[PDB]
């Protein structure tokens, strides 16, 4: 019928405009504290928290902590850390089994970028190191979970 | 007709993807300076202003100052204030009638969370207190409108 | 057919809600570091960079540096600069031909708002001035490109 065809065409135009406007506002949103990789979005709050508090903040916000599963994802995190000039906590811990770092689902690492000599589980006055921080250069260091580091969430 | 049915199906897929992407970017946007409650969105600019300047900033931005009409809305504001560690101005004033706080539409309060002893209209050197600040604990204190407090806007 | 008509009506409702939600999240996004003018969106990162670094940051983010082509666009930039209280770099340089400022496409200025006495190409210890900064009052001053100024990107 002629009426619905005109309706479909109008909808087609509205959808196209929504898509154009959404791509623009996606880039506006991510500037400068976010990075998109595939269907994942990394964003920093610009503040520092302990691992447990960061875990609460990310969950509360409807997301989770960053789990870099590829060089592309890790490099995206590196950019955020570099911009804030503050090392960030990742999602992974070896809390269940020492030396065995896993995602918050128990799954073993599919990607790793340990700095030379890490993980060493030597946090000095803070004690054992069961969490992971990412440096501006993208490299990882195991770090005490009670330490304060940049919060990056994953949505 | 077969042509338009295929068009509707394609539109259905585009809309579904837009909805999925929009829910994700809603949470990305609100992290960490925004809170959604029903159809209302609270967001802080991270800066402090006098009541009048805050009123101008929120209006200019296409919104208004925060009018917590329920415990849920008030608690959302509490989280933002807690995160910034800065008490924020609300929208309500008793400027027309002393002791009678109203929304910027003249409507009386449907919800209130006054701290013990408030409102007292005693601002010391600033004079009368005709505006309202919200504490990290969610409680309210009547405050001089010329004082500087965190700006939270409502959209 | 009755089935597709109901589908079109449902799509109509979904699109309308998407549009309503998108206008709200557009204003939420732009508060307080963005300004919309026509189909262009200006946003500041809140940080300072040299012209070349700012050019890299904006490009990386999927946009470009601000090219105010009208009083409306320039005034929007003025508001962002005023809010951050930091003068920002614009996109234009006279690097190809001295005294002739052009957009990063070689096109001559369609709009200009030089402060009295500018451009003068006198940056003192920094040397020649081949870039442009915008003041809180909206006026322009030619500035050395190696100086650090507020980064505003255009999307
Ligand atoms: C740290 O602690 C971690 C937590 O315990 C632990 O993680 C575990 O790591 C192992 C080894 O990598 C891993 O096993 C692999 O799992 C792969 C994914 O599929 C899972 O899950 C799906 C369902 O989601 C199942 O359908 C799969 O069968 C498999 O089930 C797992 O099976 C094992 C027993 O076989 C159970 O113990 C797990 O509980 C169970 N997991 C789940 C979630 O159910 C899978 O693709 C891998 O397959 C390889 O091994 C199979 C035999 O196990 C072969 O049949 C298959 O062909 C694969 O062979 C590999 O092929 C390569 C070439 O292509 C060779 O180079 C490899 O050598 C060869 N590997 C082997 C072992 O033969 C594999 O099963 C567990 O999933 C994981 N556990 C959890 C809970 O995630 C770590 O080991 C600890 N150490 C470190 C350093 O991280
Ligand atoms: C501070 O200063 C404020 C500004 O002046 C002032 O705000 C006023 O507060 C009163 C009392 O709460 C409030 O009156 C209530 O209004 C309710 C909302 O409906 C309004 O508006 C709609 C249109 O939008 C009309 O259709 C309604 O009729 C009503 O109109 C109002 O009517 C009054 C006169 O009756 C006028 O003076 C107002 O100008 C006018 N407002 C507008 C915008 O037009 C309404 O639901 C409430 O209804 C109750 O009272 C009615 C009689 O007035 C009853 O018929 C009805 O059944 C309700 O009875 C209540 O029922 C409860 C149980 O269910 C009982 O427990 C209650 O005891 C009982 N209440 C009463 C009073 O009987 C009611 O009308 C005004 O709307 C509001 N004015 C403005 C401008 O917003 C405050 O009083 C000042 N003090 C404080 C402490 O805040
Ligand atoms: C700084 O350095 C800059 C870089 O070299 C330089 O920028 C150049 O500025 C000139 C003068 O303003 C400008 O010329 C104008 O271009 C207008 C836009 O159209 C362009 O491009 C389109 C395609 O995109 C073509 O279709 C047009 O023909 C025109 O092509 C240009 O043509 C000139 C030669 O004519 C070439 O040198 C350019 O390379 C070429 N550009 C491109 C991209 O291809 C155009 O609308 C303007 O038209 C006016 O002049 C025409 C004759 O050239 C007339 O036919 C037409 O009627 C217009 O007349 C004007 O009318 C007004 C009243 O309505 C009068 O008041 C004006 O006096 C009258 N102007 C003139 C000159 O007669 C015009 O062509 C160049 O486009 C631009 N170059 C580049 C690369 O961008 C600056 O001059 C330097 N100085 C300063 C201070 O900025
Ligand atoms: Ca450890
Ligand atoms: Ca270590
Ligand atoms: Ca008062
Ligand atoms: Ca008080
Ligand atoms: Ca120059
Ligand atoms: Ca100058």
């Amino acid at each position: 019928i002629t009426a619905l065809r005109q309706q479909v065409e109008t909808l087609q135009g509205q959808v196209q405009r929504l898509q154009k406007a959404f791509s623009q506002y996606k880039k506006v949103e991510l500037f400068p504290n976010g990075r998109g990789v595939g269907e994942k979005i990394f964003k920093t709050g610009g503040f520092e928290k302990t691992f447990q508090d960061a875990q609460q903040v990310c969950t509360q916000a409807g997301g989770q902590m960053a789990s870099p599963r590829s060089e592309t994802e890790n490099e995206a995190l590196s950019q955020l850390v570099t911009a804030q000039n503050k090392a960030a906590f990742l999602s992974m811990t070896d809390i269940k089994t020492e030396g065995n770092f896993t995602y918050p689902t128990g799954e073993p690492l599919v990607y790793a970028n340990w700095a030379p000599g890490e993980p060493n589980n030597n946090g000095g006055s803070s004690g054992a190191e069961n969490c992971v921080e990412i440096f501006p250069n993208g490299k990882w260091n195991d770090k005490a979970c009670g330490e304060l580091r940049l919060v990056i969430c994953e949505f």
